[PDB]
């Protein structure tokens, strides 16, 4: 994930 899933996975980072 990196802009479209990375900010839902940017809880996690």
């Amino acid at each position: 994930a990196l802009w479209k899933t990375l900010l839902k996975k940017v809880l996690k980072a």
